Formats: structure tokens, C-alpha cells, sequence
């Protein structure tokens, strides 16, 4: 059977694109698919798009067979930020299987258990910031755990130490990369784009970028320092070459994943970790049995690699997270040939998608009505789910290289936080999501008593 797709309203020439004059546009779209259903088509000028949120559709939409991943115009504007990096390249471009090749080892698992160490490092920082914190004060959440991933992925992946933690305002380079991110999300809304009015947004964005840029000609001269015996993902984009070719990266390229990961690497997981906490403080006796099994696995001062692949409550406490708002909210697919998705609605070659993450993982046919609740007890089984009904990570060859790394990090630093604070809703902190491309609890300030339990490090 062949069906219609339903579109929202269509304001003339620029066709759906005033509906997203809004600072919040993945919520937007929220809004819309439920009013639609699992599918509906998106125009704006010059381009045209389909979101889907149904795991029927999506399912069929993760066939690498039939479907390879698409760049965003989202993408293809962070491009002008990341370059052709693993993020934002085409996949038959010729720099992304190289790239690829060259660096997946850095998130092997012997890979993994080398960056743990350092891991600790910086999350002994966190906890210790907070141990020191006076009576009258508040934890500005998001602004703590972006200063936790930025020097965790800085540390393990460049040995570069941005000090987030020595620092009253964010770093130069969160500073420049949120606007940079900030100006890639605005831009979509644009007609005409290169109107002069905007030559002031592209004058700031240029600034961003040559400062970012500067950061990355620090974390490399300061690798031929030496800068020896280090085998992290730095390591790599400088010595290791692609099988299939024999040839390393570029002088550009190099720059470009640098970038990637610098971004990649840290601002999903500084979402992550604000957004888990923020459901352990709203849902108290869920914070009880994940902060006792902490209590119970945490033994030594500081926490073992074997020690936090034991606590799968509070790695399910996180996935849950990741299910009601996934932090990277969405990725773009595009129809390798022409082909019928759903056995209902055709598809042109050349076609994009737009897997709407946090409407899929909202699917009352996979979940219940139980849906928009928050309980970790869901993923207790993970092979009781019908897979491609949680896809926070992407789907693919081009799923997340740093899902592993990201999850281990968020388990051990939610884990020694539950094992030494208590934490009070200090302020009854009402949701609010800001947007930049991603996802993150934006105001969201708590209390921290503590519960007196000392540290001692640090290995590495
Ligand atoms: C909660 C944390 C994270 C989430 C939710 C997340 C989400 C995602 C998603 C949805 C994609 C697919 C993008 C697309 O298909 O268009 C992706 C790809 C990617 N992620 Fe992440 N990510 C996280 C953490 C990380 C970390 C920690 C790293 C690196 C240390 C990282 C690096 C990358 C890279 C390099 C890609 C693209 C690789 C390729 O396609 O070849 N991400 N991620
Ligand atoms: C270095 C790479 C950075 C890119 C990371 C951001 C991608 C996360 C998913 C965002 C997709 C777009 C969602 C909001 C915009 C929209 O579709 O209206
Ligand atoms: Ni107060
Ligand atoms: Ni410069
Ligand atoms: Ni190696
Ligand atoms: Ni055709």
C-alpha cells in the first residue's frame, strides 16, 4: 500500500521553516510528531526532509543495505567547524574510512582500560570541588560536568590538562565552541543566509574558530615536546596509517579530528551526566538504590576498572537517561537507491531522513504507555529490546567511536558521586532544555552534603 505523508503548516514560499523559529527546535519537532504520528515530511527552501519517530520505520531506516547516514544541514554547518572529521564526513569520502581505520583501536578495550586511570584523575578534581564548597552554596550542574569531559577526553585522548577545575568562567575554548555550535543550530533558520545582516554572526564565528584553532596548535606543539611513551588517540592521528592505503592524515585533517574529538568527546556526556543527575533528584528512591549499590561496589578509596563494569544499575540508571532525552538528539539518513519505507512511503535516491531520537525511544508500541516515566528497571534485559528502539548512539559504521569511553566515564563519575554526597533539589529546579544541536538541562543548580567518606590517589 502506498500512503500520504502529512506535513505541517506550510507558511508559502518558506514552506515549514517559520515553524522553527523557536531557540528550542528538537522539542519543536517533538510537538509536531505527536500531532502527526511516525512520519511526516519537513520542507524549508531548497531542501526537503522526513522525520520519523516510530521503531517500525526507524528499524527499516537503520539497513545499512538500503540506507547510508546523511549529513544534516546541521552537519554540513559544523563542518565549517569540524571539517571533514569523522562527525561530519560523507562516508564515501576518502578521509573517513582512513580516519577510521587509524583511530578505532583507540577505543578498544585494551584502549579503554589505560584511559581509566585518568579518568579518576579528573573525577577525584570533581568531587573534591564539591567536598570543599561552603554551607551557602549552590552546584551549578551542567557547568561542573562540562569542566568533568572536557579534561577527562583533553587528558586521556591528547594528554593536554585544560585545569577546567582552576577556572571561574568556562574555558576560551567551551566559550567559542558553544557559539561556534550556537551560530551552525540559528543558521537553519535562515532565509537567505548570506544577507548582511548576518555578516556580524559570521564575523563572531570566524573569531570562535581561530581561538579554538589556537587551543589546537597548543595540545600539538605540546606534543613534540615529548610527548613519548603516550599511545592515546593524539598518538595515533600522528603515527598510524590506514591499511587499505598506507597513508596517514593529512596536515588538515589532523586538525579537524583534533576538533572533533575536542567536541564530540565531552559536550553529549556533559549532557548525559546533568540530565542523570536531574532524574535521581526528581525520583529520590531511585537515587536511594543507585546510590546503595555504589555504596556497595566502591570499596577502595578510589574506583577500579573492574569496580564500575559492576555497577549495570547505574550504567541502566544512565541508558534511561540517554532514553527519555538523548543527548545527541538526532542523526540524518539518506536512501542509497530507490526503495518504499514502511512498505508505505516511496523514497527518491537522494532522499533524506531524520531519525527523531527522542520521539523513537517515546514509541508506546516498544515501551507502554509507561513512556514518559522515569525507571531504570526497563533495561534490565537489554536483549528484551526490540533493538533499533534505543539507538542514542546512532545506528551503523557510522554508530558513536566513543560510546564505550563516554558510558564508562558517566558510570564512574555518577558512581563516586553517589557513594560520597547526598543531593537536595535546592532550588525545585523545573526542566529546562537549552539547545545546541545537543542536549542540556540549562540553570539546573543542586546542594551536595557530604556523606564523609576521604579519597586517596592517584594512579596516573
Ligand atoms: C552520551 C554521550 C554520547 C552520545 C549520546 C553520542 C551520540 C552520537 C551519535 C547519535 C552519533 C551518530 C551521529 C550521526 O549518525 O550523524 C555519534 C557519532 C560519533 N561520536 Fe558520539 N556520542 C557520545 C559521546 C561521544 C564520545 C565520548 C566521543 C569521543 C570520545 C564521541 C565521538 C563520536 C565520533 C567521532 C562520531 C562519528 C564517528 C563516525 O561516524 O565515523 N561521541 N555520537
Ligand atoms: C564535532 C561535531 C559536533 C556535532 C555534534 C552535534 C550533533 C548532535 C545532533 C544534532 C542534530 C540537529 C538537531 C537540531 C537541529 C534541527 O534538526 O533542527
Ligand atoms: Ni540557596
Ligand atoms: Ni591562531
Ligand atoms: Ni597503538
Ligand atoms: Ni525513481
Amino acid at each position: 500500500t502506498i500512503k500520504e505523508m502529512p506535513q505541517p503548516k506550510t507558511f508559502g514560499e518558506l514552506k515549514n521553516l517559520p515553524l522553527l523559529n523557536t531557540d528550542k527546535p528538537v522539542q519543536a519537532l517533538m510537538k509536531i510528531a505527536d500531532e502527526l504520528g511516525e512520519i511526516f515530511k519537513f520542507e524549508a527552501p531548497g531542501l526537503v526532509t522526513r522525520y520519523l519517530s516510530s521503531q517500525r520505520l526507524i528499524k527499516e531506516a537503520c539497513d545499512e543495505s538500503r540506507f547510508d547516514k546523511n549529513l544534516s544541514q546541521a552537519l554540513k554547518f559544523v563542518r565549517d567547524i569540524a571539517g571533514d572529521g569523522l562527525v561530519t564526513s560523507w562516508t564515501h569520502e576518502k578521509n573517513w574510512k582512513k580516519a577510521h581505520n587509524i583511530l578505532l583501536p583507540s577505543f578498544s578495550q585494551q584502549a579503554m582500560k589505560g584511559y581509566h586511570a585518568m579518568m579518576v584523575d579528573i573525577a577525584v578534581q570533581l568531587v573534591q570541588k564539591w567536598e570543599r564548597l561552603n554551607a551557602d552554596e549552590h552546584i551549578e550542574v551542567p557547568e561542573d560536568m562540562t569542566r568533568l569531559t572536557l579534561d577527562t577526553i583533553g587528558l586521556c585522548g591528547f594528554n593536554y590538562r585544560f585545569n577546567s577545575f582552576y577556572r571561574d568562567q568556562p574555558h576560551p575554548f567551551i566559550t567559542s565552541m558553544v557559539r561556534a555550535l550556537d551560530e551552525a543550530m540559528n543558521k537553519q533558520q535562515r532565509a537567505n543566509p548570506d544577507d548582511p545582516a548576518y555578516d556580524e554572526n559570521k564575523r563572531q564565528f570566524q573569531e570562535d574558530i581561530k581561538v579554538m584553532n589556537d587551543l589546537v596548535d597548543k595540545i600539538i606543539a605540546d606534543r613534540k615536546a615529548s610527548g613519548e611513551q603516550s599511545d592515546d588517540l593524539l598518538t595515533h592521528m600522528l603515527n598510524g596509517k590506514d591499511p587499505e592505503t598506507g597513508e596517514p592524515l593529512d596536515d588538515e585533517n589532523i586538525r579537524y579530528q583534533i576538533i572533533t574529538f575536542l567536541i564530540a568527546g565531552h559536550v553529549t556526556t556533559s549532557g548525559l551526566l546533568s540530565f542523570a543527575l536531574y532524574f535521581l533528584v526528581k525520583n529520590p528512591h531511585v537515587l536511594q538504590k543507585a546510590a546503595e549499590e555504589a555504596a556497595r561496589v566502591l570499596v577502595d578509596p578510589v574506583p577500579s576498572y573492574k569496580q564500575v563494569k559492576q555497577l549495570k544499575y547505574v550504567g541502566m540508571v544512565l541508558n534511561e537517561a540517554l532514553r527519555l532525552w538523548p543527548t545527541a538528539p538526532a542523526f540524518s539518513l539518506y536512501a542509497k537507491e530507490d526503495t518504499v519505507l514502511g512498505g508505505e512511503y516511496p523514497l527518491e535516491k537522494g532522499d533524506e531522513l531524520m531519525v527523531l531520537i527522542p520521539q523513537l525511544h517515546r514509541d508506546k508500541t516498544i515501551w507502554g504507555d509507561d513512556v514518559e516515566e522515569f525507571r531504570p528497571e526497563r533495561f534490565e534485559n537489554p536483549s528484551a529490546i526490540p533493538q533499533h528502539a534505543f539507538k542514542p548512539f546512532g545506528n551503523g559504521q557510522r554508530a558513536c567511536i566513543g560510546q564505550q569511553f563516554a558510558l564508562h566515564e558517566a558510570t564512574l563519575v555518577l558512581g563516586m558521586m553517589l557513594k560520597h554526597f547526598d543531593f537536595e533539589d535546592h532550588t525545585n529546579y523545573e526542566l529546562d532544555i537549552k539547545e545546541t544541536l545537543t542536549l542540556k538541562p540549562e540553570g539546573f543548580v543542586v546542594k551536595a552534603k557530604s556523606k564523609k567518606i576521604p579519597l586517596g590517589g592517584i594512579p596516573s
